[PDB]
Parts: C-alpha cells; structure tokens; sequence
C-alpha cells in the first residue's frame, strides 16, 4: 500500500482497470473522461471523483495513468506534465517519435517519472530469464495470433501485437536493429493484418518476429535461443521451460496481476527513485523498431 495521490485520464475498457488497481494500492484522488456519463458510472464504483477537467483532477495527485486514444497521448502528457504530474502512458507511447521525444525531455527537465505501458516486461518469464544472466540471446523466434475482435480495424497488427515482441528483443539483446527486412499482408483493410519481420541488430542477434490479427485460434509464443540455453515463453499456457545442452527444467511461475505489478512497480519508481520498469527512453526505441517495421512492410505490400 503506497501513499501517494493518483488518477486516471481516460477510464475506457483499460482505464477503468488501471483505476481499479491504483484504488487497491494508493489513495484514488478520482478520474477524468470526456465521456462523462463513463466517467460517473467509474467514480461510483470505486468511491472517487468524476473531476470535471483534465486540471482539476490534475491539481489534486501525484500521478496518474493516460489511458486515452493513441493519437492524443502526447497532448494529454503535456498537461500532466506541465503540471507536475507522474505518468505512466498505455502502449503505444506516441504516434511518431518527434512527440516521444518532446515528452522524455519535459519528464527530464521537471524531474518526473515517465513510464509506458509496456507490461510483458512484469511477466514472470521474462523476470526470470533476465535474472538468469544468460548474456544477449543469438535468435528470438517470437508469434503473437490473435482472434479479429469486432473493434480490430485500424488497429495495424504492427502497433498493436508485434510491438510486444519487438520491446522484448530490445530489452534482452540491448540492442539497436541495423536490418530490417519484412513480408506483410493487409486482407480485410489495405493495413497490414498479417506482418513478420526479420529483424538484425547490431551484437548480430537475429529476430524472427509473426503478427497476425486476423486468426482463428490465439497463440502467444516466443523461443530465445543464446550459445547454450534455450527458452520456450508460452504466455498463455503461462508456462517457462528451460533446456541447457537435453535437459528440460519446468520453471514454475507465480502467476500474478500484470497491470497490478506495472503500476506497483511505477509508483514504487515515483516514491523510491528506482529505474521504472519501461522509461519513455525504452518506449522511444521501441516505436522506433516498429515504425522500420511497417516501412518495410508498405515496401513489400506496395
């Protein structure tokens, strides 16, 4: 249970949650929508404030998550920034990375901790491995299928499914992709609903990464290969195995509420001065690897 002053902005499928886990462990000041019919039905679940503003809202908390549409989480930021206000920004980060940029710079300048969404890096895998000290890997072999839910268009599988993966290869190689190559096929919309990159980074690490939305049966794999280990992640089979030149270790995991781990771990950055689990620096680096991505892409599709 921490002491500190939070809200939401944006209280949407997401937001809504976020509002819920910050009222479990903070003191919820309340929460901001420009739907406000939305916003009442949240506050008297979670015995807060609909606030009337952005400000007003602002003006009473420490921190606050920016759970609203993808095209305006830079203007939103401004403002909680502008105001002195923490925030923790739902993936992606920003549209293009002028707007990422621009933010990490204010967070920088007024002493703030700027946090993204990025929430596969609190899954009890991906802690494991990287408390493993295994080194970068040589080969990620990433595929991330999903059913086309009927809200799916515009959502470009790239942004949206392959980013995870793409974030991941970042974290654990730490390092910057130098080739790019892609094959991409957009089938309801002329947006890309099936995309795998191939991917090359600069330690000479290989990833191998497959986005589909438009799929029948889910599936959420990825397989890190270094010199003499391999891990097979199922994120939802939640299972982690291990094999080290066989043998076949079973890592069993706590499971755990990600989006409750996320925002722990961000309002633990905020009172403590810890390193936040994903900083906007990380979010820019990653929008930056998908952005060469659908590049490559719309050059293959034309």
């Amino acid at each position: 249970m921490i002491h500190m002053r939070t809200g939401v902005i944006g209280v949407g499928h997401l937001g809504r949650f976020h509002a819920q886990k910050y009222a479990a462990i903070s003191q919820l000041a309340g929460v901001f929508d420009e739907n406000a019919e939305r916003a009442a039905e949240v506050a008297a679940e979670l015995r807060c404030r609909a606030f009337p503003s952005v400000d007003a809202l602002l003006a009473e908390v420490d921190a606050v998550s920016i759970v609203t549409p993808t095209s305006t989480h830079f203007a939103v930021a401004e403002v909680a920034m502008q105001a002195g206000v923490h925030c923790l920004i739902e993936k992606p980060f920003t549209l293009d990375t002028e707007e990422a940029d621009a933010l990490i710079g204010m967070a920088q300048e007024r002493h703030l901790v700027l946090a993204i969404g990025h929430i596969k890096r609190v899954h009890p895998a991906i802690q494991y491995l990287r408390q493993a000290g295994f080194g970068a890997p040589r080969y990620l072999e990433a595929e991330r299928l999903a059913p086309f839910k009927p809200r799916s268009l515009d959502i470009d599988v790239i942004m949206d499914l392959m980013i995870h993966d793409l974030d991941l290869t970042l974290l654990l190689t730490g390092a910057e992709p130098v080739d790019v190559r892609a094959v991409g096929v957009a089938a309801v919309t002329d947006k890309a609903d099936m995309a795998t990159a191939w991917m090359t980074l600069n330690n000479g690490t290989v990833a191998n990464l497959a986005a589909s939305r438009v799929v029948r049966e889910p599936a959420r794999r990825m397989r890190i290969f270094w010199q003499d280990r391999y891990a097979s992640v199922d994120f939802l089979n939640n299972t982690l195995h291990i094999y080290h030149r066989v043998r076949d270790e079973a890592v069993d995991l706590a499971k755990r509420d990600a989006l409750a781990a996320e925002i722990e771990d961000f309002l633990n950055a905020i009172a403590a001065h810890r390193p936040v689990f994903c900083d906007g620096v990380a979010g820019r680096r990653v929008l930056a690897a998908a952005l060469q991505v659908r590049v490559a892409v719309e050059a293959f599709l034309q």
